[PDB]
């Protein structure tokens, strides 16, 4: 298996996730890193955030007839990030152009009014941070916004604007 | 001179703990880590477990007259490491033969009935790869239990045959 | 994908190997290598080399009482590779910290003086690159000497200098 | 459980040893006793042993990152005994199974080829006959070369001749 560590990542399983049907494999290392918002209902606790992970899955999958959740990660307000297709799976959450070159990161809530806690940021500079030392992110990774990549108000405005200090960032 | 990705930790701060007083430092790389629990109330959320945290730090300083929390970190049943002494000050978790050796970390609940959830296990175990990583724990550091080092019931019986189980466990 | 395409391994019956009674696993794929030498005398012919990967295993079941021979794979100078516990047992070549977490991999023979022949270096090389296409190492594993993790001369003088040169040595 | 003033032992102070940081407790009294050799360069001198001593600790210490040298005595061509782990402290020098019930002491050198000079045997023995006086050993104990507990060629040849004519050796 792999001792429990990285970025202390939910399983899963451990979420009550329905079994992901996808095959495209993303090309490692990767360059992108794409931060969206969910624009759903946003939670807390570990409890209140496993469902909501849930609950985006079974839209994309009992819906839209995708494979599995369309992002590679989910970051929750509780402060843990949830494993949605991986590191190793292409992942759909930006389009044709950047799901096959960028690892697709999303913040469950709308952050259109709002901006998320500290430890969700934690929580995904933190990921990405585990990312590199796999071998999935390559050392000088640039990160890019949802409206960066695709006509979307997405990842909202004020988490928008925090995006933009970070340091990989790029324009 | 090693200082990137590593895990995301609560910060002092953001739990709302008083100022610590301690100045005594540990000698890097420690080569020992002694998990216990508090016998305390456990919290499965971040605003409740950092209520907590502050209650074992309140007892520490206002009813022990310790210098600031005894743990260099605390595992909280939500999934998150909270800040205690850190990696380079001293403890006061287990006796003075062991605290000026050694890292204590402390799951915040009783153990002796109940174990702590997966993501609690997990987080404990990013931290240490984190202080290898940052070098404040040796390559080769031990994992101990509290009953190891001192006659107590810590980290209570269930917690304490998992973490016997850990890759680094020592009796 | 590139069907396997690997393993020209003597099996353990092949060599007349006493059965196996090691139950312990490995858990794939595994990070790193331990190479060592038998210090005794070597070989240069297939049922000459088959003749000590019997003499060994009988040492270390006969007069140490192991459960098997004490590594996963041995080198013969007849350029072939023995099954030891293979890729999935728990070897005893390396001391309780290394033998959970690698393949200990042994040159019949003793190179303190002399040096392998190429076949046998070749044997090793391949065995490993083996290793990783099977999924059974990390593709990025590291190489250490046996010194360089127990206190012993093993595997040789000349021998640990050729593995320091190894494009996953790290010591 | 008489005196004496039994073995003149060089305490780890005199031979400048580096502070030991080893912890765990053998109990007395032990039933074994183990012999190796370091397999390295001897010294005849209280001086160039005292330097060995050093040597041997910086090796296991600097080297392997381990607690303390790892044997609990080693015995000089000089004719005098360093005290390594001394007697209560559990040694690391045969491995998991034995290390917990056994004292290892060590000579320094290689003795494949030679055999120790008579005043290191004389140590060796007294030192012995010491452990048992202290009871620190059982009266009644059992000694064995470290080739018949691990895979080594240590104690090396001629003195592992010597040692299976001893009136405590046992098969
Ligand atoms: C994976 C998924 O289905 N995500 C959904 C979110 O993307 C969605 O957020 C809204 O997405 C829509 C596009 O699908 C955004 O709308 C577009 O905005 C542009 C201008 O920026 C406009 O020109 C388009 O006409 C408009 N299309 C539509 C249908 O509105 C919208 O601005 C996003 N809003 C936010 C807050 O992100 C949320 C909405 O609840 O649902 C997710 O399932």
């Amino acid at each position: 298996e792999d001792p429990p560590a990285c970025g202390s990542i939910v399983p899963r399983r451990e979420w009550r996730a329905l079994a992901s049907e996808c095959r495209e494999r993303l090309t490692r290392p990767v360059r992108y890193v794409v931060v969206s918002h969910t624009a759903g209902s946003h939670c807390d606790t570990p409890a209140s955030c496993a469902q909501q992970a849930q609950n985006v899955q079974s839209y994309h999958v009992r819906n839209l007839g995708w494979c599995d959740v369309g992002y590679n990660f989910l970051i929750g307000e509780d402060g843990l990030v949830y494993e949605g297709r991986g590191w190793n799976i292409k992942g759909a959450h930006a389009g044709p152009t950047w799901n096959p070159i960028s690892i697709g990161i999303s913040f469950m809530g709308n952050y259109m009014n709002r901006v998320p806690p500290p430890r969700a940021l934690r929580a995904a500079q933190n990921l990405l941070a585990c990312g590199v030392a796999l071998g999935a992110l390559r050392s000088n990774y640039e990160v890019k916004g949802h409206r960066d990549v695709q006509p979307t108000l997405s990842p909202g405005d004020r988490l928008y604007e925090i995006i933009q200090t970070w340091s990989h960032y790029r324009a």
